[PDB]
């Protein structure tokens, strides 16, 4: 409704400072070419769902990059703030260590090519990106302020836009690895159906 | 974000012809006011993630009006095409008999109007819209069409909004029932945030 | 009054999916240069005057193909619908096997190119149009959706325009192979109306 | 599909002078309530088709008043020519005695909002449009000069919409009076195709 | 007040078929370059100013063409009918046979050019315009429709024009062939003055 | 066709400082309502063709008021200029005593109103203009500058209007008082063709 | 408020038609590089005020040439008006023989770009112009219609510009030949200011 | 012809802080309703030619004074700036005491709506306005920056309008008190013109 | 001079949650009518300049509050960063306790409105603002960002506006209490001028 | 909010004439690169704040100069006033001998450029603004007319801004020369931080 992201087409560029490894630094998304990205919006440091969002992300980072998908978070917050909110014990509400990049939205241009500015609040919708190795946007998935997202969810959706990307089946609702797939023409997908009804 | 579709604005309004217990019925937003909606558009009838996408919200469709959630499924496809893959048996690629309405959008207003209409084609990508009591859009989900969409995850979220609406607690990354939820302000989220970590 | 469709210039350009011996196949206006062509649209698969109208040019199609034109019947349903309904038997309001190919025209763009869209429903109304081998749109047919065409007049109307082609007499009223027709001039035409008066 | 044509709406209104019984009277849309309209346009008066097409209407214009529908005939020429016309036996090419009204469109007024003038010529393409009792347009042929239409087929369509009028059955392709229709729903269409397949 | 008609300035150009000698033939602007060209727009065929105007100037067409002028009358009728009525006889309101051209502007370009065209009717003016050998207009004369023109004045005016074309003396109120002419210089007009006063 | 000119149309409005019997007065169009008026306009004061036709006028002056006809001449020079060239004897090139209205339209608001305005030398044609009693405009006439008009022609047509709008006939080419007219309908107007051919 | 004269810049230019020594000649700005001109406006020809400025700029023409100054009258009257003034004695309003040019602004495009045309009127203001050698407006003065202009202050203010042209000195109030000037710097004028007061 | 400042029409109104026998007052073009104005634009305090101007009308204010009018001068300076020039001796380029008020004008209003602004420096040209009792512009009077004004001339045309104001005569060129005027008709000014010439 | 700042105007409305004693409340310009306000912007939580410039206020903030002035810090972090920053200790550089508001500029709004948004950033300039108790913005102060402000400078100017709102005296040059003043008008002045120089 | 002052940007160009040790001389923004610019306006000569303020900084003009900042004055009077304004004793209000430039703004072009023009009066605020050897503006500083500036912020501004031009670190509010500067990063700002709290 607003902004420029359009699934199946090159997702909006993206350029910002971040915290990487409690030290800043710039962030392309030319930088993962050949790789998925999911890069995800929260409103606030400082907040409430947010931490625990970014929290999980960042426990469940490792099992992304197995996949060869990275993953990261952006807020209209500056990388001093991140930083600070870093530098802040999770028991106190803080982040702790953090294992994802951290970017920095303070222009709100990342915001605004997305689609998720709250205008009238001037931060981030809990808008969450799915962009594979060729650049190409390919989910999108956005939540009112109050609900947190779901990293399990996440992680179902990249490792189905690669097995669909790599073997030319599609996934069916609720596919998870291992689950049956379907050849997408008239008289193959029976093999599926057949079986499954 | 998308088309007319805004997280915390009234959803887009719709009328449109279904295909309600194998009879055709009109269906309007309108008619679901003080109930949750989950709204989720496909491309196209006679497919292959298509199918297994309405058959699992059919078979779930009782555990969404268990909550006060009622499903409606969406395509361009007109009513007479819904009713021959309802007619259709599941074990061929049909729908069989179902228990959500299929409403039928041939002059593609209720795709421009969310947003979902992938133009080149002129069918609806696989777009889920959760809409409150209220009639104001809560949650944007949307797929590209190889990847079909997440029933569980559908309904953790309607369970998730609903908790926040009636508690005015947030729900933090993966709430499901039975999980913590965070009191919004600096005091009160101390609790959550010292029992967590 | 909407549309491109205009007597005595080049008939708009299509490009089309179609069913084509049960199988998809890219179909376009250019494939038939030096063809006559009968382009027919009908409002919607699985239901009751189109049907009559598919079977009927799909019967008669060789009658067509010995003057060296081809009928292409088109409305807005997908392949695959057009697929199940072929897939239908006859006897229960489907297509059976077919002898002309079937356009799926899912975007639209034809039948508002040809100025045949039913706006307000999203359908195409019952319009046919011949065109020449040279590209140029000689016959403009529009019905409301109660009532079929006929497959006669259309293979006369074929047959006139080949006529007044090669011979360049005109076909007065009511002509029919065999029928007198005149040349068009006032001192040679005297021997038509002299003659038939 | 012609200037203001647009079938299922009101037809274009007109007023024109018209010969009748041999002496000018002005003709007007509204005169025709609750009665059928055939409107014909052809292009020039002291042409080929045109006399043949406008005796085959008059001979069988009570085979259309016997239904009640009125034929009228128009073209941009003046009444002082279609009179002079009239009055040239139908031996050299003139009318002869008619039993339709012939209208003036000198202003190209009628033309224009039918949507069938050729505009390089100033004269109308061979059009004709069926209306019914309540002013709205059903149909819709257009032929290129040099072939005239039938009129078996206007009487057929004349017949197959008053049938469908008064019924609400529809008509499939080529029916005549004594044919078969079918019920427009599913189950009842059942009936037909059973029986004609 | 509409159109392109500007004395001092380049006519209007035209071109028409026209019946010349009971023929069909093009005429244009260009064919009369070093000649005089009276131009005159008359209504209607058959009619009742009309005939007698075109008889009057085919009358004494010789007149002008003994003075290098060439007469053309035209009317937005078709050359169809100028034809016919050219083959009326004079006793019954016909033409007879002519010796002037009779151009068919059924376009209405040469009327709309010349801006004689009487919108309501859609029909021309009664203007006759005067255009000299290098094709500039001298002289505009447009009568209501009621009141004929006098081809005695047109003669007079062409006389006229080619005389102070050639001689370079201008020509006073109501000059025919022999009368006294003015030097159009202060000092020699006074020979002409001092002899009429 | 002038500027503002519109056969058939009320003639362009104006108002004038004139000379009248050698003094100032205020002419306009209004003054004439119930009358003729014949309204001519000429290029330059102290010029050649001009006097001709203001003395040819004003000399028929009496001939135009016994038909309830007001001649009215106007240029662009100012009153002060006409009142000079009044008192200018006519053998000297001047007007002498003046029995006509001589407007002046130094603004040249007339000249532009009706069309006439030779715009890169600021003067007017010699355009005539005929002005029925309801100030409707029947007739223009208009030479370039060498040519003068003619008053027998200017009376002509003033008869001719007059004779048409008071009995209803039309006149023929070259009517004169005491001459034929016709009745301008089919039936009535075969009087004047049979007699006069 | 209106046109082009602008102090400081190039005046307007102008080209024109005038009487010079009683005959016609092109009159054009460019004819006077090098030379002082004072060009004045008057509004009519055979009128009060005008003839005394004329004449009282033409009698002291030459003091004007001997500084190399050319004066120059204009009104919107024609060439033929001006000498029929001229050919008028003063005795009787007229302006006798002169020793000036009086331009003819019938297009009034000299008063337009001047500035000086009274539009209600269609007449020229009595607004005076000095132009300098290079060009460039110096002066400009304007009355309203009662009251003339002097000689002698244009006379003054010619030679006032030429003085300052030549010397660089500024001219005080009352300046003439003979006067002092002033230096036009803070140090050199303290001589002027010291020793007159 | 300056900006706002149109000859025959109100004068632009103006209101401005003023010194006035050495204190600020504020001076508005209303104060002088029924009194002449004579209205001098200067462009720069502490310069040259300017403050002979304002000398010399000042010495003169009571000459024009006892004719009614009000002599008023106004440049782009402040209040405070001419009051510092008022204090400064005339013998060192001041103004010594006036007997006039000097207007302010420093948002460059006055001058911008008098038209006399010189845009490039900022500055008011030399330019002199006259208006009468009655508001209504009758002189425009405007230098180049090197040339003084007459104060002599500003009187003569002040005498001179009051004098046509009040008698309705005109006044020929260099008219001054005890010339004789004309009376502005064709009949009285001979009166003048016979014995003047 | 920034955005809608403009001295001499009321100020910018505004409207913020803020930090005021480790609490969040809103604050809004209405709540200082009859106070003195100054509202400072600064770039970013957590740097470097900012903080020493929050706390110097801070620590002066009952200087100013004894005079009637209110300060007010402002940037576009939000209320949760700002309280985190003010939870920080000064020696690891945050802000200790505050005894002033500190406004969440989250919309940008504020710095849009005074003027004050480095766009390419999106953060706020160290904008200073001083707003008088009837609304009225009075001073504008802007540092480039590696520039910290004077909190004595912002004093000074505090009590130098309140100063000349109570006296009507202006203030020199470096006034601080105690200093002389200046009586604004030109006799009055001198007492200081004399005194001081 | 308005002009083009913008920090960070190059400051907007200026070219005036100025006064300059007694003479007249252009002055221009290129003249000062390499050096720090501090440009100040006022609204008006012989007035009582300004005066104070151009002293103030001439005195201490060489202060500036020693650090390679040249200070420039600018109002809207002319070089005529200013140098008047300079030869006025101190002790009456006036500016005596000057150590700084005085420009001169007549045409308002710096005043607009700067956006420092109070519109209302046509005066420029008292604006300050600090430019560096780059051409890059610096600071703003605008004051309400009745309160002076402070020359030694003004220097300690300038100082600030050298200072971290050549070190790169940051200076705290209130910089003095010989203050503690930050280092502008997370870490190395620690040494400030903990050594003043």
């Amino acid at each position: 409704a607003s902004g420029n992201a359009r699934i199946g087409k090159p997702a909006p560029d993206f350029k910002a400072t971040a915290v990487v490894d409690g030290a800043f630094k710039e962030v392309k998304l030319s930088d993962y070419k050949g790789k998925y990205v999911v890069l995800f919006f929260y409103p606030l440091d400082f907040t409430f769902v947010c931490p625990t969002e970014i929290i999980a992300f960042s426990n469940r980072a490792e099992d992304f990059r197995k996949l060869g998908c990275e993953v990261l978070g952006v807020s209209v917050d500056s990388q001093f703030t991140h930083l600070a909110w870093i530098n802040t014990p999770r028991k106190e509400g803080g982040l702790g260590p953090l294992n994802i990049p951290l970017l920095a939205d303070v222009t709100r241009r990342l915001s605004e090519d997305y689609g998720v500015l709250k205008t009238d609040e001037g931060i981030a919708y809990r808008g969450l990106f799915i962009i594979d190795g060729k650049g190409v946007l390919r989910q999108i998935t956005v939540n009112d302020l109050p609900v947190g997202r779901s990293v399990d969810e996440a992680l179902r959706l990249v490792q189905a836009f690669q097995y669909t990307d790599e073997h030319g089946e599609v996934c069916p609702a609720g596919w998870k690895p291992g689950s049956d797939t379907i050849k997408p023409n008239v008289d193959d997908s029976k093999e599926y159906f057949s079986k499954h009804n």
